[PDB]
């Protein structure tokens, strides 16, 4: 398992990429 | 747990999505 | 081992960095 | 024990801040 300080970080990151693809699409 | 370098990174994202919400206002 | 979301998000780092060095290269 | 794919993807995070605050306040 990993820290949950760092599931956090990464969801965080998994999110942005998201409102990427969609303000890009 | 989780490797030490891997909570540095995050505390880094964490702290960088704060202040940049904070830059809109 | 570390949580699949951070082997996710992380690949996307990795990735991320690739679609650089190449758009610049 | 974190992921390998997840230490490398953190100092190229760990490297970015870096380059950062080698550029602006
Ligand atoms: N930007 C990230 C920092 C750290 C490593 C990786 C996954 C998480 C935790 C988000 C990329």
């Amino acid at each position: 398992s990993s820290d949950p300080l760092v599931v956090a970080a990464s969801i965080i990151a998994i999110l942005h990429l998201i409102l990427w693809i969609l303000d890009r699409l």
